């Protein structure tokens, strides 16, 4: 109940929302249908519209117009945008020359620039090109300030979950706002795009920037917006409020904007409808900036323009049915569209089995356009699993199409053209950055980055210390031409072990064997010294790994490779090896094929064994240095070490001997020489953190060896490829992945061809950042380079994607 006989006199768009059941006067009001009932009146006037027109100028002021054109609508801070320029020969924002913003302009009272995000909903990154004749505002903040050529929203590439992440630095597993729809097993309770349940406040996790200022005493309200509140009304409410006095005065703002994406769902991203949107995004970015040039804060206030996510073209016609693969589709609940979540529709039903849904709905039709997985078999950079609102069943949707439970569901709702959702990585789904005010650099283009890094840079904005988040702070700093974070290098917690010789041979009882038996003081020494790391320069090019938590490792090294081996897992960490350009590739000798050699610097104990391999009858093993890169067949013989192998099912090995046997000859021809890390990830909890070993849920059968769930590497080399990876002068370029450790490859379906026509496919699905392998490994990468410890957190950020322009 609302006691709506109060009023909104003197309180129109207050900041502090007062408690029920008193009425409400700010910008949510409406949303909760609690207004005061003079809010229409007195806060949303319309009279004589939202333009100065000459015969308005010098006006006696008429309390009930929607804008002021009075000689005293300055001091009132309340004149239409486009007063100066119709009354007062001034020009519009959007005329002037752009000149560099050195250092804040302020007026006296201004404590900090104010920062304004302006947020456009399905704003697809290549509007910015494909749009500019018709958006001149929004091309000058792109043109003059710092612009990247898009901007990775998170998965979902849906509206709640991203505007939630651009707010906190969270990923949506994080935060809480894990879709548009949600159901909440712990609540009991659903959240919906229309509707009230998603007003409360147990969904959204997290430390939004509003709280964020509002705690370490920066004035800020929160972003949203009542639908019904036009946009002209928002920026007039927002320049209103930066005419408040300095102690009551809001430092951030957000204006949000349904457009574009509203045209789009009915239009499509391109429809010949999409450009009259654009143009009136453009007109409303030129009232702020002409109101903001009346207030003389054009030069004082940071603006950033961005978008949620982008906007693919998706008709009714192309969706997939779950009915065409079901049995059994009345006994499930799918959210549907361009993703699926799968569930149980009863919880009373013990004959629901997952295992016979994904079987049903794996490789069943030659052009099927969605893939089933397990949560914690999505690619991990989608970092979507950790999260009791995330299905255990989920459907990655082909960028284009739809799923749904039945054809029903789709006529008993063709209307739209449009929709986004897919994987964050599809290049429809980019969206856009630009920040512009006397913070952010001049006439600068900064590469993509993802939109989870955006907090922390809003809190350098704002001189806030930012809640912990998943941005890289720092990794941003190039944006920035002041307020830059100076972050150090995490300490490493763990030192290594170097050990020598300290073991005979007959110490092993491992059940391995080798034809090593094969028999000069020349080369004895040389040996010897490889062994203590005089190659290392070459295969370690940017420092060992730091470990970051409390272990026991031991540096090994060797000819062609060094690692970092765990005592505790009994495997290496990582596996450091540079390849050149001229390498040769060599074939596994055929007396060597089943050669296992234990390894004389590492006891019997803290070994892997031969046996368990050979009792485990799922399991096989692989090798982190590959020994078809053996330097010579004499080197050949180190990638043999008990401390080298790694258990493998048969049907990754597949992948892992074609990436090591064909790739990565392949990418030290195209990138001059590279220098590759690899090693086990074990994350059973899917939280996207290294486990500690008691979070192991498999081992090779019969032995405390641990069975990972992915492998990743890191491949790194020369962005001026014109130098060697091993003797690269300038910045680096990278690309990793985290492969999946699957007993199968159902997830590629065509894996009954040639590894040559679907395990590059794999890998590219399960690309992903240098940082994304910090975290599930506790390893901090890059130590000892010669580049700037932001640049190498940029370069830890990068996502190699496999799109094309
Ligand atoms: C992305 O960045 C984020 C932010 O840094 C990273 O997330 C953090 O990760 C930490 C480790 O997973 C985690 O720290 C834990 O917090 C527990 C206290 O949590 C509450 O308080 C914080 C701070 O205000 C708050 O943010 C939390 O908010 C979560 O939960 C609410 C509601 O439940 C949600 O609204 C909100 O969205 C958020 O949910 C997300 O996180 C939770 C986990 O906290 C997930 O379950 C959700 O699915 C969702 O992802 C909380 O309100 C604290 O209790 C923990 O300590 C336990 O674990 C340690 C191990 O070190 C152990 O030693 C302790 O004894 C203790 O164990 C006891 O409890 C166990 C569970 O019952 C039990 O099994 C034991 O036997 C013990 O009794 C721990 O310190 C931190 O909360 C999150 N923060 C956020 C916001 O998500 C994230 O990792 C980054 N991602 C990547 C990939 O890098
Ligand atoms: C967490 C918190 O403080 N809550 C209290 C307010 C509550 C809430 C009440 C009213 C409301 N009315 C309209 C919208 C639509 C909207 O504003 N948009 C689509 C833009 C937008 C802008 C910024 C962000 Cl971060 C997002 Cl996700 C969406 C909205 O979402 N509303 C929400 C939510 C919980
Ligand atoms: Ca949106
Ligand atoms: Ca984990
Ligand atoms: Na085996
Ligand atoms: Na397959
Ligand atoms: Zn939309």
């Amino acid at each position: 109940w609302t006691a709506t006989s109060g009023s909104c006199k003197g309180r129109c768009f207050e900041l502090q929302e007062v408690g029920p059941p008193d009425c409400r006067c700010d910008n949510l009001c409406k949303s909760y249908s609690s207004c005061c009932h003079d809010f229409d009146e007195l806060c949303l006037k319309t009279a004589r519209g939202w333009e100065c027109t000459k015969d308005r100028c010098g006006e006696v002021r008429n309390e009930e117009n929607a804008c002021h054109c009075s000689e005293d609508c300055l001091s009132r801070g309340d004149c239409c945008t486009n007063y100066q320029v119709v009354c007062k020969g001034e020009s519009h924002w959007v005329d002037d020359d752009c000149e560099e913003i050195k250092v804040p302009e302020c007026p006296a009272g201004f404590v900090r620039p104010p920062l304004i995000i302006f947020s456009v909903d399905g704003f697809r990154a290549s509007y910015m090109k494909k749009g500019s004749k018709v958006m001149p505002n929004i091309e000058k903040l792109r043109s003059c300030g710092t612009h990247a050529p898009y901007m990775r929203p998170v998965y979902p590439t849906k509206t709640f979950p991203n505007l939630y992440t651009l707010a906190t630095g969270l990923y949506p597993e994080s935060h809480g706002i894990v879709g548009n729809s949600m159901y909440d097993p712990v609540f009991d309770a659903s959240f919906h795009l229309r509707g009230r349940e998603k007003f409360n406040h147990r969904w959204w996790g997290g430390q939004p920037l509003w709280i964020t200022a509002t705690k370490q005493g920066v004035r800020a309200g929160t972003f949203f917006w009542s639908v019904s509140i036009p946009h002209e009304r928002r920026i007039l409410t927002i320049l209103q409020w930066l005419s408040l006095p300095d102690n009551e005065r809001p430092s951030v703002y957000a204006f949000y904007s349904e457009q574009p994406d509203f045209s789009g769902h009915k239009y499509g991203p391109f429809g010949p409808e999409m450009t009259n949107p654009l143009r009136e995004i453009d007109k409303t970015v030129g009232q702020l900036m002409d109101g903001l040039k009346q207030l003389r804060l054009h030069r004082c206030v940071n603006v950033i323009f961005v978008g949620d996510h982008g906007m693919e073209d998706v008709t009714c016609d192309r969706t997939e049915f779950l009915s065409n693969y079901l049995t059994n589709v009345d006994d499930i609940t799918l959210v549907p569209g361009t993703l699926g979540r799968i569930r149980a529709k009863s919880i009373n039903n013990s004959k629901y089995d997952p295992k016979t849904i994904i079987a049903a709905l794996t490789c069943k039709k030659p052009d099927q356009h969605f893939k089933p997985y397990m949560k914690q078999h999505l690619p991990k950079r989608l970092h979507y699993a950790n999260n009791r609102r995330i299905e255990d069943i989920h459907l990655l949707v082909d960028r284009r199409w739809h799923v749904a439970r039945k054809p029903l569901d789709v006529y008993k709702k063709c209307f739209f053209q449009g929709d986004h959702g897919f994987d964050n990585k599809v290049n429809s789904m980019q969206t856009v950055f630009v920040g512009y005010g006397p913070t952010f650099k001049y006439r600068t283009k900064v590469p993509p980055f993802e939109n989870i890094e955006l907090y922390n840079v809003m809190c350098d904005l704002l001189g806030l210390k930012p809640a912990p988040n998943n941005g890289t702070h720092g990794s941003l700093n190039h944006l920035l031409r002041t307020n830059t974070f100076r972050p150090t290098m995490p300490d490493e917690v763990s030192r290594p072990n170097y050990p020598g010789i300290m073991y005979l041979q007959s110490e092993f009882d491992l059940g391995c064997t080798c034809d090593d038996k094969v028999e000069n003081k020349l080369e004895e020494l040389n040996k010897r010294l490889h062994t203590k790391g005089s190659t290392k320069e070459r295969h370690l090019l940017y420092g060992r790994p730091a470990v970051l938590y409390r272990t026991s490792y031991d540096i090994l090294y060797h000819t062609d490779f060094e690692s970092g081996y765990s005592e505790i897992f009994l495997m290496p960490l990582w596996t450091s090896y540079t390849i050149s350009k001229q390498a040769e590739v060599s074939s596994i000798p055929e007396h060597l094929t089943n050669c296992v050699r234990p390894d004389v610097r590492v006891s019997p104990g803290f070994s892997q064994n031969c046996l368990a391999y050979k009792n485990d009858k799922q399991m096989s093993y692989g090798f982190l240095f590959p020994p078809y890169l053996s330097s010579s067949p004499e080197a050949k013989y180190d990638a043999f070490l008990v401390t080298n192998m790694v258990p493998m099912y048969p049907a990754f090995k597949r992948v892992w001997a074609y990436f090591q046997r064909v790739l990565v000859k392949k990418y030290a021809s195209e990138r001059n020489g590279v220098n590759v890390i690899s090693g086990p990830i074990f994350d059973y909890n899917y939280d996207g953190l290294r486990d500690t070993e008691d979070e192991i849920k498999q081992y090779v059968e019969g032995s405390s060896i641990p069975v990972p769930t992915h492998y990743y590497s890191i491949i790194t080399s020369c962005l001026d490829f014109t130098q060697p990876a091993d003797k690269c002068d300038g910045p680096l370029s990278v690309s990793s992945f985290i492969l999946p450790h699957r007993p199968d490859n159902d997830e590629s379906c065509n894996s009954s061809e040639d590894e040559s026509k679907w395990v590059e496919e794999l890998m590219k699905m399960h690309t992903a950042r240098v940082r994304d392998i910090e975290h599930l490994t506790g390893l901090d990468f890059y130590r000892k380079t010669s580049r700037s410890y932001s640049e190498i957190l940029t370069l830890k950020t990068y996502l190699h994607t496999y799109e094309s322009e």
